[PDB]
């Protein structure tokens, strides 16, 4: 058994050399388990995801709804067919290129929002040194902020002057980084920032930010309290733990040196004293749950402001004093919106009670009790699969779906052909159930794919087994005709209790699958007068039986005949008798999922070889 | 009447600075008559879209459908309420980040295609 | 672009305007919704503020402008406004707003009418 | 008077008056009591008391999922079975919470109820 592909082929050759270094020597020398060891580590990081995307895959594992990894950007695709969705780390299909370019522009962003009415932080820009006493009267004086027009990632921009000289400073330095000559100055708002995240237009969490902080409570100093704060599980290093690890930087060092208090200096009527004001979890902050105690009205605008900018899942930079009233009573603005924003500080809000993100996010994309399945038939067996496979197509084409359906001869998409040269592996299948226009899937499972890799599927609606016959033996480890019934036996044992596993009751091994098999078991038999045929059908039913030149089905008490047997084109006037099994399967695989009768009528009178 | 807002008001302030400076002299000057008429030239092409955008814009007035202009990103949004659109050249509020950002990425499509 | 397709220089031009604008709006429907609009002289703030809480009974979200202030629905949207085209543009861009009731005052059609 | 009920809630068995038919001994009661939850059909819900050992007895014998309420946060047979499935209701400080397995959902202050 493996969890990683790689990491277990890695382990599987490793341990073969192991052992035979040991039996050669007496012993394994330690720095080469040592490498062995770091280089499963490695392999094991290096195909791992995103957290976000752990949580979501695991969210959509716990309610049974199949995913796969494609190979492009590490896109993940639920669901099969057309109720396929695409997920990257946050970012679904249904998100959109304009909301995602606007929220990335911070003047367009807060623009649009001021003609909504939307409190957002006054600002004014200003190219000349003369007009900036000018925009200090409409900002309303100090505190100011002060900003340049086109910058990334916060490019010469100032965070509190509160005088004349240090604005100045600050903005000669942002006119010699900005690009174009031209600054914004904009009223510095102080307050309590909060980060609100909005899902499906609906608020799921609202979290606290506290700048990285040391308190006194213990009657301690920095120089205990750095040991002190190791000795949590909580710290490590990398992007993966909301808690890191504190780093005394130069630049904080000197923030904490004007922040007015020393190293030994202990805090005053026991106050937290920050360490940095960047308020940043990756730097160190705490987060605190407020989800409970926000004002509807807050709520409401919110929504409101996640709906005007057009994103699916957001996150919101809110600052205000209190979050429990309504940001017109206080001086709350909104600062800014992330298209793509991480959860991880809402899983674990170390002050408060966990929001389940993950599961919000998994019922946007499928909003009911609903999974993104499609109905699947596979059919497996020793001689008629082909036959089979293309009468199953046949039949349910008739009826207005698209089906694509995999065999021997080639992989066709409804009509057209999709492939030519395919195999009957999990590689057709993969290509038949990415497709976005596929309602319904018909597999031919042959045995080789089986052995080589496995079922490209969990479960089937539909397994149907033909018969089992011992004309080839001596591949693999397959030598007895036992080993071949078990391994047919795959295809009937891999069926959802809402299922049905349609088998053949002549066959004694074929039979013997009965039991371990979830789901609805139907029998289908050349000889009407088969006593396990008739004692199924006594009690319970869905059987199919070729009784007087008929192709009829069995309900219980009451028989359904659909066709003479003669006017079927393969079955040649019924000279050939190997065709009617492969006709009496199709018919009973088609009867099981709902078709109606005269859709069988025609689609067996029209189908051709 | 007018067509375009700066244009419009740029040609009413002209008019009586050529009327004044006519009666004031007894003609005007080509060369600033031409200064005039550049300038109202590229104001008109200053404010104009995309050809894309009045192609689409002109069939949405056909079918007497109401569009207005945001000031945002050139983004030009149909209709009312609960049934607006927005487009900004070709792209729609359907289009998806996925896919564009897939179509942007040469071998990624390449792969997913074969 | 399409422009190569709408001009082809040689064979039948394509209409790929009115095949985006029949992708928008795929009926013939267009992004309108309901628009009430009161004036007179003397009583236009109470007759607004009437029609919007009798369509409130209904289950609709109704967005409406006056003199006291603009209102989206239950919750406050606008304070010190104006009856002019403004709060209309704030009350019809927003995304939730399915009928519009909205106060016209004589200064707003003298400014900038309707 | 019906054959299966979507939702059977048991709240408690106490043994205040006896005497009646052949209702002489408090497990006499509780084997009527639990005809509610016994007829319940599989997609149902029992809702049962944990603190009530009589009632608590209950979680055999019946078909379709069980769900817990207590007063106390504290028991140790509700903690179990939320540890492993979940759908339980508790008032751990002052907050009527349900417990969805590892999620915990606030509905009231407890006080603000009449």
């Amino acid at each position: 058994e493996y969890e990683n592909e790689q990491a277990g082929r890695y382990a599987a050759r490793a341990a073969v050399r192991l052992c035979q270094s040991i039996v050669d020597t007496g012993t394994y020398p330690a720095t080469e388990l040592q490498q062995d060891l770091e280089d499963l580590k490695e392999l094991k990081n290096q195909a791992s995801l995103g957290p976000s995307t752990e949580a979501i895959v695991k969210e959509a594992e716990a309610r049974g709804i199949p995913w796969t990894q494609l190979g492009a950007r590490f896109m993940i695709q639920f669901g099969y067919g057309v109720n396929q969705k695409k997920i990257q780390a946050t970012l679904s299909n249904q998100t959109g290129i304009l909301g995602v370019e606007l929220a990335c522009d911070k003047e367009g962003t807060k623009r649009i929002l001021k003609d909504a009415g939307v409190p957002v932080p006054r600002g004014t820009v200003a190219r000349y040194f003369d007009e900036l006493q000018d925009a200090i009267e409409y900002v309303g004086g100090y505190p100011i902020v002060i900003k340049p027009l086109d910058g990334n990632h916060g490019r010469g921009i100032t965070i509190d002057v509160k005088n004349w000289q240090e604005a100045e400073e600050a903005y000669d330095l942002a006119r010699k980084a900005s690009k174009t000559k031209t600054v914004i100055v904009e009223r510095y708002y102080t307050g309590k920032d909060h980060r609100v995240l909005v899902v499906n237009g609906k608020v799921v969490a609202v979290a606290e930010r506290v700048p990285a902080h040391v308190v006194g409570n213990g009657k301690s100093t920095i120089a205990e309290l750095i040991e002190e704060t190791n000795r949590d599980p909580q710290r490590g290093d990398g992007h993966d733990n909301i808690l890191t690890r504190i780093t005394v930087d130069k630049s904080a060092l000197d923030i904490l040196g004007k922040q007015g208090y020393s190293i030994d200096s202990i805090p005053l009527k026991g106050k937290k004293c920050f360490l940095r004001a960047t308020a940043n979890l990756s730097t160190g902050g705490i987060a605190v749950d407020r989800t409970d105690e926000i004002h509807p009205e807050n709520v409401w605008l919110l929504s409101r402001v996640a709906k005007i900018i057009g994103l699916d899942i957001a996150g919101i930079d809110v600052v205000t004093e209190d979050i429990s009233q309504p940001l017109r009573e206080v001086e709350g603005v909104i600062v800014e919106v992330n298209a793509a924003p991480g959860f991880r500080m809402h899983v674990a809000p170390s002050r408060g009670l966990a929001r389940n993100v993950a599961g919000a996010v998994m019922d946007m994309l499928f909003p009911g009790s609903k999974n993104g399945r499609i109905p699947i038939l596979s059919v497996t067996g020793t001689n008629g699969k082909t036959t089979t496979t293309r009468l199953l197509a046949h039949i349910i084409k008739q009826t207005g779906k698209v089906v694509g359906y995999t065999t021997t001869d080639g992989t066709y998409i409804g009509e057209y052909l999709a492939e030519t040269g395919d195999n009957t592996g999990p590689q057709s299948a993969h290509l038949i159930l990415s497709d976005p226009t596929v309602e319904v899937a018909v597999l031919e499972t042959a045995r080789g794919g089986i052995l080589r890799s496995g079922l490209g599927f969990s479960s089937c609606e539909v397994g149907i087994v033909l018969n089992v016959t011992a004309d080839h033996l001596g591949i693999g480890d397959i030598d007895t005709i036992e080993q071949l019934a078990k391994l047919k036996s795959v295809v009937a044992e891999s069926v959802m209790p809402k299922g049905y596993a349609v088998l053949n009751a002549e066959d004694p091994l074929v039979a013997a699958m009965a039991d371990r098999v979830k789901g609805q078991v139907a029998y289908f038999s050349m000889d009407p007068n088969n006593e396990l045929l008739l004692r199924h059908t006594e009690a319970g039913g869905l059987a199919a039986i070729y009784e007087n030149g008929y192709i009829s089905i069995l309900k219980g008490d009451w028989t359904l005949r659909i066709e003479k047997a003669v006017n079927v084109p393969i079955t040649m006037a019924g000279k050939a008798p190997f065709m009617i099994a492969n006709a009496l399967a199709a018919c009973l695989a088609v009867f099981t999922q709902g078709v109606k009768i005269e859709h069988i009528r025609k689609g067996l009178s029209t189908f051709v070889a």
